[PDB]
């Protein structure tokens, strides 16, 4: 059946501005781009920045919790944390407990996240102190 | 330096309805769930359905092109295509890919082919003003 996430398409108003974001600060190997989109890659992940003229740069106050996270090495956390803080990448939550994570947003207001830890490490941590009404399955 | 997509969190109004969707129709291995969220898996992918009370089930006409795709075997295409076509999963685009949506209006996609196969296809017939690297 389904293998995994094939690609991720993000609607962006300004293409040049948004693609510069992902190309420079996160440094996703920009494969190709054209007049109405761009393809970027990040190892197993495939990112597509499709130009949509109906995408207003929505503030986090006017957006739902839907966000997109990225896997970064634990050692390389502070480095990329400053990378966004020094570049003025805006924040939308502080991430209290739950591990080590830094929440932020892109130019067009797509809520993003930098996280250290896989699902297995999260599930193990929850077995210690679980959430409200948490149930396991395996 | 940072590796691939760590996880994907989706805001959902009704949890019970949403949790059933990904668990039953797709082959998402539901790991855990609680009063305001759930953890599901899809091989290398980690999916989180967070319960948001500010998430209206938005129609596709009132949503941007931002969507999330899934890799499915070419042979197993019709199988999961039938599963959604028979279950009445509403579609929003079609032009090998199958575009549909979740209960809360999150635009989704079923695609066969990786980026390398796509980049090769563009090297044959490229888009308007396409530039490669
Ligand atoms: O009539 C025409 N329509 N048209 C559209 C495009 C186009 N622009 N961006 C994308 C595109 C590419 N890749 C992706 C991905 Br991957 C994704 O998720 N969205 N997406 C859009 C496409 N497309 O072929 O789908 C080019 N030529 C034409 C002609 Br000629
Ligand atoms: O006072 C309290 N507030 N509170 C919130 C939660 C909670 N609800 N959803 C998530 C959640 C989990 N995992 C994830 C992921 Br993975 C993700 O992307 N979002 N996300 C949210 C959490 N959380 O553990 O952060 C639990 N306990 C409490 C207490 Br006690
Ligand atoms: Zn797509
Ligand atoms: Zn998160």
């Amino acid at each position: 059946m389904l293998q995994g996430l094939n690609h991720l398409t993000l609607a962006v108003s300004d293409l040049a501005s948004s693609l510069a974001f992902y190309q420079q600060l996160p440094g996703m190997r920009l494969h190709a781009s054209w007049d109405s989109g761009a393809y970027l890659s990040c190892g197993a992940l495939w990112l597509c920045l499709s130009l949509d003229e109906q995408r207003r740069k929505t503030p986090p106050q006017e957006s739902d919790y839907t966000h997109y996270a990225f896997s970064v090495a634990e050692e390389e956390f502070a480095g990329v944390v400053a990378l966004l803080a020094q570049a003025g990448a805006e924040v939308w939550k502080d991430n209290r407990s739950e591990g080590a994570s830094y929440y932020f947003l892109d130019p067009d207001g797509h809520k993003l996240e930098l996280h250290v830890g896989n699902l297995a490490q999260r599930l193990a941590a929850c077995r210690e102190r679980p959430y409200k009404g948490m149930v396991f399955f395996d």
